[PDB]
């Protein structure tokens, strides 16, 4: 359904001196849901219940986000992609996931999850993805109404816009959801970022990492690598396309449609499509997992 209550409860594991928070409900092989910017495990609260009984339902909060600890010191060099990957790789190792992981990814959750899959390909049973960073992009790949703002985040205006005014949480997030949010839903997204200053740094470092027009070169190389790998990978895929969409439209949507062994649905939504069409998304993920994990609870006629 479309509710404001979180799914499950937060567990915590010590990673590199910091506590990281995650949901881990049920038993079986993992179904691993990964949020991006400026969200948390809360993004998946109405999608995860559709997979009840199909596996261990896991949703991690990235470092500095959700209920995971902040890094200190923090500043313009903090919370880059490589640092997020170091913390997330460690958490995923600590979780003892095994070799039949279904990844469910969004946004920077897709850049992190796709790269992890490339590096652990025998351990990935299937990949469900939506509104993803599927390859290096140009400004033209962002919605026209958002291009100037993303260029502003990447400029020296970003500190005031984000650290002081919290614009990613307060403007970009509700602006990329079709329906109006309740106060409880906005409060759950605001909670990690209530405090001005470096507490909000992850939400500024993330747009500065987007691989746009060849910069930053290190993230561009990472996305080039996983794009080339995904386009030839036999791993089963579920593409949750969105209309109008935001990050995965036009030529990026066309590129994703070339990927092999892939099923597709289209749901209503812009970027944070989990807030507009959670039941359709969850039902498609559940059907995908049931196909990958045939349970044979009953005779087939």
């Amino acid at each position: 359904s479309l509710g404001a209550k979180p799914f499950g409860e937060k567990k915590f594991i010590e990673i590199k001196g910091r506590r990281m928070a995650y949901i881990d409900e049920g038993t079986g092989d993992p179904i691993l849901f990964q949020h991006g910017n400026p969200t948390s495990s809360y993004l998946w609260r109405n999608i995860m219940p559709h997979c009840a009984g199909l596996g261990r339902l896991i949703a991690c909060d990235l470092i500095g986000m959700g209920d995971s600890d902040k890094l200190d010191p923090s500043g313009p060099e903090r919370y880059a992609y490589a640092e997020h990957r170091d913390y997330l790789d460690a958490l995923w190792e600590a979780l003892d996931l095994g070799d039949r992981v279904v990844l469910v990814v969004h946004d920077w959750g897709s850049a992190l999850g796709f790269d992890w899959a490339r590096r652990h390909r025998e351990r990935v049973q299937g990949i469900a993805y939506m509104e993803a960073i599927a390859m290096p992009i140009e400004a033209a790949d962002l919605p026209e109404q958002d291009r100037d703002l993303f260029q502003a985040f990447r400029s020296q205006a970003g500190e005031e816009l984000v650290l002081q005014d919290n614009v990613f949480v307060e403007q970009v997030l509700p602006g990329w959801i079709l329906r109006p949010l309740s106060e409880a839903e906005m409060a759950a997204y605001r909670e990690p970022f209530l405090a001005a200053g470096e507490a909000r740094r992850p939400t500024l470092s993330w747009p500065r990492q987007l691989p746009i027009a060849g910069t930053p070169a290190d993230v561009v190389a990472i996305a080039r690598d996983y794009a080339g790998w995904l386009s030839e990978s036999p791993i089963p895929k579920l593409f949750i396309n969105a209309e109008p969409g935001a990050l995965t439209t036009g030529r990026m949507r066309d590129f994703c449609r070339t990927w092999p062994n892939q099923t597709e649905i289209t749901v209503a939504g812009a970027h944070f499509i989990q807030e507009d069409s959670p039941d359709e998304i969850g039902a498609a993920i559940a059907a995908f997992v049931r196909r990958l994990r045939p349970a044979h609870h009953h005779h087939h006629h």
